[PDB]
């Protein structure tokens, strides 16, 4: 397993803009559109994006070029973030996997929020760092993906994925 074969079961995949859980628009593979109420907007965003005439409708290429530029843009993120590349850099190859999940899903902000569960991810204390992250908008919001990242970073292993 790796990490997009995660995000991919994760987000999903949609060819056609739709509304995420939050009422946001988006596309392809959990790419936000925009956080504005207007389909226009989104559809000026989205052919913006994609570079052509796209009518709120791409290809399955084009929502994995997408889905190749955020996960690429979620780790630089990471890297750059002061708080979150040395808790990047302590951490095992799938636990690493599950902070760039996070990031990708809310970004660097709303990760870098988490102060008290990325101090305990630090210190190796996978059972506390759990509990705690368990409490956040974040897990009553979408508590089935919540659990499988929860896990994920709990047990350094992808049995939540399998
Ligand atoms: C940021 C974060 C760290 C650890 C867990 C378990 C959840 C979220």
């Amino acid at each position: 397993m790796n990490i997009f074969e995660m995000l991919r079961i994760d987000e999903g995949l949609r060819l056609k803009i739709y509304k995420d859980t939050e009422g946001y628009y988006t596309i392809g593979i959990g790419h936000l559109l925009t956080k504005s109420p207007s389909l226009n907007a989104a559809k000026s965003e989205l052919d913006k994006a994609i570079g052509r005439n796209c009518n709120g409708v791409i290809t399955k290429d084009e929502a994995e070029k997408l889905f190749n530029q955020d996960v690429d843009a979620a780790v630089r993120g990471i890297l750059r973030n002061a708080k979150l590349k040395p808790v990047y850099d302590s951490l095992d190859a799938v636990r690493r996997c599950a902070l760039i999940n996070m990031v990708f899903q809310m970004g660097e902000t709303g990760v870098a929020g988490f102060t008290n569960s990325l101090r305990m991810l630090q210190q190796k204390r996978w059972d506390e760092a759990a509990v705690n992250g368990a409490k956040s908008r974040w897990y009553n919001q979408t508590p089935n993906r919540a659990k499988r990242v929860i896990t994920t970073f709990r047990t350094g292993t992808w049995d939540a994925y399998k």
